[PDB]
């Protein structure tokens, strides 16, 4: 982020041309070339290299060629980079000094899914709701109202039920100068624990199931309470399609008087560990709602070890925003969400105070959040998060599609 | 366009798409739920293309067949307020005549919008949820076509426009786009829920 925000080259896309403005004051652009690439949902279509000849604090105009626009559904992204060909005394050959990305024309998906010939079968137990579709199987716990288990063949895929998560591991900016012996009432973590965010117990309100013509609909509605005061109300709709897709639509209502939650989304612990994570979204670095300018939208395939940022003081880390697709092992999640996946739970990151004392848990912890709250950074003793990055709307909605690839 | 009965409700799933010259601009997916108590639950999800210009409105539109003399809404009022001009309005219960719902601008344009509305009672109809509503005797197409307020004529029934999201009005100048980026409909995906019942 520091590298992207301190670039000596500013880019402005107008129509099809690109205005490049140098911020150098004394040197001429003699060791830089511009490399542009157009990608449809992570799949490249066209590319080219244009040398840069920019005067100090000057202007240059680059006229792009005919950009291919296919009729396939997706979003076209244009990414430009500045590459230094020769080796400077402080940089190697091929060093990138600046980059920028823009959203080109979008082709919305208007096609219809094929008719599901096979229909899901629903068994209504006294304490469970079990949906079977060939190899696929799901089991909802009627006592808790959450997705208790998923089955492919005879292998369990969930160690813990897929629940909601309105809390995160407190960051260094959230704690502030608050200790055990000194309590700062303005610190975000103290307001969260004072309102019972970390101690809220989910109470089941509604849990119904009914079969449709070609699908099975599960309607769940919970409420989080603390000392008789309701903080959050979550209403979820689960749809099992005959093609195998799980459509989860979640609506969250947050009280106005309670402190703004740091996270609105889901949480689970998968029973299978994988060595690769392939996500289409903003990356490949750790990015947040107030720190996503450096990240670029593309398809990134990275090992699970790089999903966890090795902060010595444990906190929330590894979040990737603007994620359009996420492939992990046999699981695929689609929609617009912010995901973080690691081997350590959020409660372990909260309890532990050193990274060397952290231990990898069974399975893999995954946190998919429809909405995430900022990190701040103006100072480490006062709330530094701007009002535009705080979860203060009151009503939130997000849709997830869970399938097996 | 599908319909199916539930254990205690009837679900209607509709999904449309707006196109122009072979290019899709907006995609609307609606879910209608008829409950046994009489409530209509309409959940609408709208997808807007990024390259197209930002729409000025995302919501519903209808023309009721009954005219009423009072409008009773719980929300921000009692004046005409907009997403960038709602600081003066206060949240309360306002009961006002239908004649005051239309601001008599001599040059016809969009008017009468009330933001932050939590409930809206008009005749036998009651709408609940979070929405921005404007109700008048003149359609939006008539306001577009007509250039004077004295040439406007009241149509049959009453035109109602309930919008989940509304875009700003500007006002810095009358010759350049004055609407700030925070008041523009540029998120891409929008969702709103309405409850229509008879009181």
């Amino acid at each position: 982020e520091a590298k992207h925000q301190q670039q000596f080259f500013q880019f402005r896309l107008s129509g099809q041309t690109i205005e490049v403005t140098s911020e150098y004051l004394f040197r001429h652009s003699d060791n830089e070339l511009l490399h542009w690439m157009v990608a449809l949902d992570g799949k490249p279509l066209a590319s080219g290299e244009v040398p840069l000849d920019v005067a100090p604090q000057g202007k240059q105009l680059i006229e792009l060629p005919e950009l291919p626009q296919p009729e396939s559904a997706g979003q076209l992204w244009l990414t430009v980079r500045v590459v230094q060909p020769n080796a400077t005394a402080w940089s190697e050959a091929g060093h990138i000094s600046a980059w920028q990305q823009w959203r080109l024309a979008e082709n919305l998906s208007v096609t219809l899914p094929a008719a599901s010939h096979a229909i899901p079968h629903l068994t209504t137990s006294e304490m469970d709701f079990c949906i079977e579709l060939g190899n696929k199987r799901w089991q909802f716990n009627r006592q808790s109202g959450f997705l208790s288990q998923m089955w492919i063949g005879d292998k369990k895929q969930l160690l813990t039920p897929l629940r909601d998560q309105f809390t995160r591991a407190p960051l260094d900016n959230d704690i502030g100068v608050s200790e055990a012996t000194r309590i700062d009432p303005n610190a975000w973590v103290e307001r969260w624990k004072a309102a019972g965010h970390y101690q809220a117990e989910a109470a089941l309100l509604q849990c119904t199931a009914d079969t449709l013509a070609d699908a099975v609909l599960i309607t769940t509605a919970h409420a989080w309470q603390h000392q008789g005061k309701t903080l959050f109300i979550s209403r979820k709709t689960y749809r099992i399609d005959g093609s195998g897709q799980m459509a989860i639509t979640v609506d969250v209502e947050v009280a106005s008087d309670t402190p703004h939650p740091a996270r609105i989304g889901l949480n689970c612990q998968l029973a299978q560990v994988a060595e690769r994570v392939n996500w289409l979204g903003l990356g490949p670095q750790e990015n947040y709602p107030d720190r996503l300018t450096a990240a670029c939208f593309d398809r990134w395939d990275l090992p699970l070890s790089d999903m966890y940022t090795p902060y010595v003081f444990p906190s929330e880390n590894g979040l990737r925003c603007g994620t359009r697709e996420l492939n992990y092992g046999p699981h695929q999640w689609r929609g617009d969400f912010q995901f973080n996946i690691s081997r350590y739970s959020q409660q372990q990151l909260m309890e532990t105070s050193h990274r060397h004392l952290l231990h990898a848990e069974e399975g893999t912890w995954l946190n998919i959040d429809g909405f995430h709250m900022g990190i701040g950074g103006d100072d480490s003793w006062s709330p530094s998060v701007s009002a535009e990055f705080q979860l203060s709307a009151g009503r939130y909605h997000y849709q997830l599609v869970w399938c097996q690839k």
